[PDB]
């Protein structure tokens, strides 16, 4: 329209104009105060009210990256409190904007935001509901300026409702904490695969994160045409590219048109569409994004059709060979919604250096006419590791599962930290629980989403702080050898063992009064030391130990004089164990 902020406000309304403003400012102004960005708000509303109201009123007509640089540079403290942004203000737009991008600090120096007590987070949620969520609103969106803004909106909502439930609750702990603790995790995973994508896109280029898309897009919309789904990896690809740059209102708009663009192609994309199309403009794109796989179409041919047993393959590879490539993605993933998408990209790779060692041979359609026979072990591995995995999970439990893995890793990277392999093999464990209660045909895709924050993670710790050259050999691995590099860990067997450490197998009854999360975590690490310090140990060995400690743990929680117990009986336990395992 003629006018950029009340057509916004227009079709978003007061209340969403009203947060994203919010959110806005404080991903860019991460240092003023929450008092200082709640008048920004409603000026800012006010202003679009003067021009809903009347579409010629005064600057009504300049852009939204204009006004929002102005208002922007109407800061007074701008240069003293963020110094060299203040210089953005000299510049002219677009300059400007793209100068606010770059000053913006992904990660500042602000303190951990802790959770207080449920009855003051209630009290201050019934007394006073828009100051208590706009105001962790805005501590949220300033740690974290790269977070998409509506997505950052949708879990306020989520928050909204949990305490609303929750602070009616007789007992608001046993309601709130599992759904805020919950909260938490989604929302970091979230991020975190927002920072994975746009970091891939980054090393391994468009070629491969279009490969990523047609792969994952087929599966979901195994009816469309493959001229639909390439249409669409290409918008997906600007929309991101876009969107990691960093500029909200450039990918906004670039999602919203590519939500259009879909709902009305909807009947030739997916059935599955017609819920997510029909819910307001600043929720059909994360509904999308979200949507289930639409089912696959009943009479479908044989792949080794159009590429083992036709005669025009080398032909058709050489015409175009990415376009060949996709078109093979798109065929094998569309009639494999159960595979991980990476794993349809190492068979995509596999055909393709088929491909390339056989187009230049005498007989081609002989060289090449047993490829599929080479995928099979390919696809094993992943399926099998699961079976194994999910099977001794449900032996044990999350808990005890974590255990296991333990062992595992630490035996295989000794040279980690601690409190390092403790954190990622409870957050294994976590992806153990989650995935393994999905019939099989879901847990492959499952595992994927999950494995691949985890192992990000995982690799930037260590990128930090490099311990193995190994890890690092993974980490800086392609993305598609990525997690079989980490199966094919092996027992580290240069390692020497840690020197007994009397202090670190020493336990006082503390352990009793603490919390589950608390005494697990604190038996983990002792669980850790102790593979570190003996990693020859067996099994039955370990297994034995484990179970002694276990005892020793609870006979001394559940006796008289408590701190005796485990001084007493833990100078034994210790004594025999060492003995045990010589
Ligand atoms: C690398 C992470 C990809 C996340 C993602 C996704 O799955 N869809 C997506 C894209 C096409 C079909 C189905 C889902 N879109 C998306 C959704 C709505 C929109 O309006 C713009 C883009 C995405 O950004
Ligand atoms: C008789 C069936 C044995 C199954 C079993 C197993 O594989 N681990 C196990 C034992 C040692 C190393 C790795 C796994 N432990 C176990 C697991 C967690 C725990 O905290 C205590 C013990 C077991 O009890
Ligand atoms: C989304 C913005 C609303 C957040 C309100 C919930 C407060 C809890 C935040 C503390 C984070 C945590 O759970 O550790
Ligand atoms: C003023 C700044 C508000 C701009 C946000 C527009 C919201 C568009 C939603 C796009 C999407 O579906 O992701
Ligand atoms: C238009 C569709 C583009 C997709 C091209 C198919 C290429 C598939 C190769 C497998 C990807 C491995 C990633 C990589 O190594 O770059
Ligand atoms: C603990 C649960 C382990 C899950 C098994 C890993 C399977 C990985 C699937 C992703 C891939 O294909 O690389
Ligand atoms: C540090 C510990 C390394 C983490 C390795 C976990 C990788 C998961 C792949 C599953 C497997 O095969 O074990
Ligand atoms: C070499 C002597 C040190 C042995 C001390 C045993 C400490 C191991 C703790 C094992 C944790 C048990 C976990 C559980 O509760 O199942």
């Amino acid at each position: 329209h003629k006018s950029e902020v009340a057509h916004r406000f227009k079709d978003l309304g007061e209340e969403n104009f009203k947060a994203l403003v919010l959110i806005a400012f404080a991903q860019y102004l991460q240092q003023c105060p929450f008092e200082d960005h709640v008048k920004l708000v409603n000026e800012v509303t006010e202003f679009a009210k003067t021009c809903v109201a009347d579409e010629s009123a005064e600057n009504c007509d300049k852009s939204l990256h204009t006004l929002f640089g102005d208002k922007l540079c109407t800061v007074a403290t701008l240069r003293e409190t963020y110094g060299e942004m203040a210089d953005c203000c000299a510049k002219q737009e677009p300059e400007r904007n793209e100068c606010f991008l770059q000053h913006k600090d992904d990660n500042p120096n602000l303190p951990r935001l802790v959770r207080p007590e449920v009855d003051v987070m209630c009290t201050a949620f019934h007394d006073n509901e828009e100051t208590f969520l706009k105001k962790y609103l805005y501590e949220i969106a300033r740690r974290h300026p790269y977070f998409y803004a509506p997505e950052l909106l949708f879990f306020a909502k989520r928050y909204k409702a949990a305490f609303t439930e929750c602070c009616q609750a007789a007992d608001k702990a046993a309601c709130l904490l599992p759904k805020l603790d919950e909260l938490r995790d989604e929302g970091k995973a979230s991020s975190a695969k927002q920072r994975l994508k746009c970091a891939s896109l980054q090393k391994f280029g468009e070629r491969a994160f279009k490969a990523w898309a047609v792969a994952r897009l087929s599966q979901r919309f195994p009816k469309a045409e493959f001229a639909e789904v390439s249409k669409l990896v290409t918008d997906l690809t600007k929309v991101h590219t876009e969107c990691c740059h960093g500029d909200l209102l450039e990918c906004a708009d670039d999602r919203a048109d590519l939500a259009k663009y879909i709902c009305e192609n909807q009947d030739s994309i997916s059935s599955k569409l017609k819920e997510c199309c029909e819910k307001p403009l600043l929720e059909k794109s994360h509904c999308i994004a979200e949507v289930e796989n639409d089912e696959m179409p009943a009479d479908l041919p044989s792949l080794a059709a159009d590429f083992v047993e036709s005669k025009d393959v080398c032909k058709n590879y050489a015409e175009a060979k990415d376009v060949f490539l996709g078109m093979f993605l798109y065929e094998y993933a569309r009639r494999h919604p159960d595979y991980s998408v990476v794993l349809l990209l190492r068979l995509a790779k596999t055909y393709e250096t088929t491909l390339e060692k056989c187009c230049a041979a005498a007989d081609p359609h002989e060289c090449y006419a047993k490829v599929f026979d080479e995928f099979k072990p390919l696809v094993e591995e992943p399926q099998n590791l699961i079976k194994q995995n999910c099977e001794l999970f449900e032996q044990l439990g999350e808990y005890k599962f974590q255990n296991a893995l333990l062992v595992r890793y630490t035996k295989k990277v000794p040279q980690v930290s601690t409190p390092t392999l403790v954190e990622v093999s409870r957050n294994l464990g976590k992806v153990g629980s989650k995935c393994c209660k999905h019939p099989e045909a879901k847990r492959m895709p499952c595992a994927e989403d999950y494995l691949s924050v985890v192992l990000n993670q995982l690799c930037v710790l260590h990128e930090k702080t490099p311990v193995s050259d190994r890890v690092t050999k993974c980490c800086t691995e392609s993305l598609v050898n990525r997690r079989p590099c980490f199966s094919a860990l092996e027992v580290d067997e240069t390692y020497v063992p840690k020197e007994f450490n009397a202090e670190t197998f020493t336990f006082h009854a503390d352990i009793c009064t603490l919390s589950e999360k608390e005494r697990q975590i604190k038996k983990q690490t002792a669980l850790v030391e102790l593979v570190k310090h003996k990693p020859k140990a067996t099994k039955e060995q370990l297994k034995a130990v484990m179970d002694d400690f276990a005892a020793f743990v609870e006979k001394c929680c559940k006796a008289d004089d408590k701190e005796t117990c485990f001084a007493e009986e833990g100078k034994k336990l210790v004594a025999a164990s060492q003995a045990a395992l010589g």
